[PDB]
DNA sequence: TTTTTTTT
């Protein structure tokens, strides 16, 4: 367009923003807080590093897929070198059952039942694995309850997403079920700020049994059938013992590596049993 | 007038935009992320990309109707190669019937009765049906309920508007009610603006009786009559087979085409049967 | 007043506009493409647009009113050849008596008791009619019901009110009441602001009985004679089929000529007869 | 102080905005157009004009206030010729009496005391002499019961207000108190905006009972001790003739005139007695 | 720091206005109109006098305290000369040892009893010794029910706060406890906005019975031990006069001067006695 | 990277504000107004100082943590200077222990129980400790009990956090549940705005039970063994003397050193015992 | 050649 000073100047910037990969601003300032105060100095207003980091966000989202992230250099093969084989092992899940669902629902091989729940009290290996896994790939999402106007505030074009505890209301069934489909649909924000969503891996970390339709002291089951077709089950009940939790991203990407390795076709069931 | 740079390059833009049809963006950047780049670098504002992307918006809205850019150019002479045309088979509706009722929609034959329903739960095959709709129109509108002001904050003057059921109050059905009969309404768009709605074709994909008034513990539905009057039905309940699924835009073509070419008269029946 | 260089061009852009008959976006895209080009080419600022149609309709609403343009110079040339006759025969009332009621409500003969009320089944097609009444006319507003914060937006100095259909709450049946009790008062308009009402003409589009005061949930009746002095009574009972509505613009002032032309005294009749 | 052009250029219209006493803008159009048109085109500060308002309206509430702009240029002495006494001498109300407590309260003789509580719909007038008295005023303000925020917003800083019927909240109550003892309370608008209102003469213009204390479900009346003792009493019920009304500023002046040649103490009397 | 014109304009400015405690827009009005508008002609962005008036604000309010704004420079030592001294007689309480007990509070020096429990209604003249208290400092703070859910945005670096009568449900009622205790804490403001509020002087008024925590629909006393814990009880009784009230600044500043001057231990007494 | 004459000056203000550490502005003020008046006037805008803050912030909360402003430099060995350690020998509490507790909970030791939950009345003195903790560490946030949309309005970015009593309502319990676990959640703010919070200790404040989920009218006892096991338990009854508060930072920073001259190991345990 | 803010 113009490729004077100014345009090369935020060409470079862009460059320097983007060979390495960071969309935050704790990670901008922890890499070189000289060039960011040098940036905040060398400008009036605070919009044009906002809109770099969106543009860096969107690049890296669109170019970058999500099992890409995911791929191993160099496999352990080991089973007592990884906490989350025993955590999977000790409630009577098969590991390769186990492995191949995770490949099947990271690179969406169903698409319309591609929702992961589990049941249980969090404590007992669910939050820390979240976390993990949520360290692990650099977008993430989560859909809060805290927000009345809009909970999918924070999930807006994402690599993960995930859906803590919490029996949302009729307002938001028929959101949770489109969104729980698998489709690239636009919704709003706030006032006039309207984006799309691209299909991308969920996760349920509840701990109860949502699927009811429980709004405030009403419980109907008129859309059961859709949602339990629409999601599937992974139940698992075992006291976690305390000392551990905070699993590195070694093993979940020995595991992701291990799971690609070995591809095993997993017909639709429901009720994920607890055999191997 | 001026005709200066600034102009010279903001017709230069909208040629190039022009040129392939893209007035949004991700489809921008997965285009030409370098020279969308190159312009971020350029301009220092963000206004300019707003009122380019606004403009070419009202030209593609406000020139051509949607079917000339949705018909198809070649017939397909099959009925069991379209999942879409074997969907319709197994629901027991009349193929050419069919045909003839979304082209008599599509090109606003009656105007009043403006309104496609899904009776039935959504995961029988018209999750299908409603993905192929979504990916088939590039610029839709949609009508959330995560919306606690206005439920059609991304439908200024849209092709196709989408519409979901739920808990609707007396806002939403006067709007929709107003909306299915076919009038270009000036109605705020939530905050310190408004915005003139065109009349455009919509779809609802309800689940249950989208003509019963629920609210909290209220039900309501004296204004069946005019609501059913005023509406067309397509109830079915057949279930949708997994392996096969995501349906493109060749078959939405086809189907348009094979509407085009054979002419069905279309009739006044509220009440579809199931038979053809 | 300063007598610059800027003031002339935007004198003569003003004149250009109100000559082409120019008030919002619509008008102004069906007019010409190259008018958003000229305006790229000369500044850059949507501000200056807005001021421009602003201005632009204050003018055109303080110079001329609704009936200085609503009653041309050709007339109808046949009484019986006319839709609004037509179902105006047809749900029996007299022709002459409504002619003198409308002469009336378009000058404002009562002040305090000049407001069109419109009730009946919705079977016979009244929303068709009542899009065509407001489209006819240029500049009209509508009440709006999706936010209880500003609903009188687009009714801002207009010339014609339309309402909804249903019931509000009291917070808005009283500033509807002291809108359309014939009371030149100002209110808030948008956010800190505010704006000036003249009794204009308002057309209740209510299907059904809104004489009840109902707040969301309690029937009251103590604001039922104060809101019905206000207004001449009106109840038609007609049930149609098809072919209604989507009139063009000359037949609505074909009819008001004719109804001009015949003037006939009205007293402070409720109930409009249906005698004649 | 720094004395240049533009500030001259500033003063001398508002010295000649402020000359002939005219806060609107159709009095200025309908004067002359012309020059309206060209200090909209040589306004392009978006805050000049803004400025020039504001500074205008503080001088007109600086200098003097209203109750003393309806002064009396002759006497009339005729009962005939006011159309204000006809309805106090069918109330059976004294005229001379009614004359001297609207004149302590306009010059705001009792303090405290100084609202007047009325009682009556449509029929009995009210909204009528309401409107002259607020047409008569060239600067006043109105309680709306739209807003939820801040119902007080346009009411900050004015000369008369008036309050619209409507039964009080818990929300309002207080302000409503503070607002009757008359003080400069600090008080906040909607979002970051805050402003100092004086104690200024305020009236109820009620049509129905207002003095219960009907907050929500709960309805007592032991605050009405209070609303008793700081405010007199005057309701009345009497219907109209045929369309009576329409009181303009002569009627007001010959009033206030009238009030003054004849002065009658009026002591602390809530319930104001009958006779004439 | 570079010392230019606009810099020693600015300077002078709050000079100017710290030199005589101007802090509002009607203040500097009324202390030189001229150079208000000269100001407001000479710079056309209003920011430059709200940043002013805040600096001014904030320097009065950190080198300024409370008591500085008590004390006078001549006492009287009269007890038959004081409105608010008879008002506080008439009841039976001491002179001397509510004096010293205001000067303890005014000091802060309990700090977490620094509440005192004002029981009566209107009648007893609480209001018009709360607007003498307000008046007598320019920084002043109210707990109306005006604003929506956070009262206190009057309150924020502020000298003495009042409150008012007022069922306070589950909404601010830990505020108002965290508050009462003495302890500095950073909350938010109405909204988009926070700010750390200090342990100011605050006096609670109860009119009716505001000890009970009303939470939504119930009544409990939960929270009331601490309540009662952290302040004192002052109940008085007596019916007003007429034609008394509207107490100058000269009288509340003579009597905190005659507090300053004798002073008495005050030690811990909840039940205060009718005597001395 | 320009490195300009503005650049450097926002530089050396910069290292100016942070050479010491600074939170908010009343700081700076007090700290050296003539600089901040020199700052003023070198520049116009108001933006400058608040990016100046936000840096400062961002730098004290991701480089400084919270245990390097707790440690002391030398201890004072005494056993009725400090409050704390009377507290816990009237109440029964083992004194190493308690402090190994403390200094594991500050330094991030365990990870899951990185939580401190109180319990008691605040009669007790519970609000003085809390006060002075709170004043202890520079940067804190606290649950703002108020705006019921969010909460978590002070709670972003913050060293520690404070929880106030309330009812644990459904809305907020999953967000609670969620800040528990320790995770940077990605959470909006108010309007358009959304932050990433870190792993930040959180400290109760309530007065009642935490363990029945109360929302106003429900309550449930199902869910709560993660809640009942993602913290620990010190609870105390005992009156301390009338009067007395207000701890500096002196005795904690002895406290802490105490704690880290002889560390105990600390090992899981809910329910404390009182053996010390 | 110089700039603007939202809900029960």
């Amino acid at each position: 367009v113009i490729r004077s000073k100014t345009s090369a100047r935020y060409m470079e910037l862009v460059g320097w923003l983007v060979d390495k990969g960071i969309t935050s601003e704790k990670q901008w300032i922890q890499e070189d807080q000289a060039s960011y105060i040098s940036f905040n100095a060398a400008s009036n207003s605070r919009s044009q590093i906002k809109a770099a980091l969106d543009n860096a966000g969107k690049i890296m989202s669109l170019t970058k897929t999500a099992p890409d992230y995911l791929v191993g250099q160099q496999p352990v093969e080991d089973i007592s070198s990884n906490r989350i084989y025993k955590i999977l092992e000790l409630n009577g899940y098969d590991p390769q059952y186990a492995a191949s669902v995770f490949l099947g629902w990271a690179t969406k091989k169903f698409g319309k039942r591609n929702t992961i729940w589990l049941f249980g009290p969090a404590t007992t290996g669910k939050t820390n694995i979240a976390e993990a896994i949520a360290h692990t790939v650099p977008f993430y999402g989560c859909v809060n309850w805290t927000n009345e106007n809009f909970p999918f505030n924070d999930c807006v074009d994402k690599m993960v997403i995930w859906w803590e505890e919490g029996k949302m209301t009729a307002k938001v069934v028929e959101s949770a079920k489109a969104i729980l489909g698998g489709s690239k649909v636009r919704v709003d924000q706030k006032c006039k700020s309207s984006a799309q969503i691209d299909p991308t891996p969920v996760i349920v970390t509840s701990n109860t049994n949502m699927c009811a339709v429980i709004d405030g002291n009403s419980t109907t089951f008129e859309h059961q059938q859709p949602l339990q077709d629409r999601m599937f089950k992974f139940e698992l009940t075992r006291r976690l013992d305390h000392d551990f939790g905070k699993v590195t991203k070694q093993e979940v990407k020995d595991f992701f590596r291990w799971a690609k390795d070995h591809v095993v076709e997993v017909e639709h069931e429901f009720y994920v049993k607890k055999g191997g």
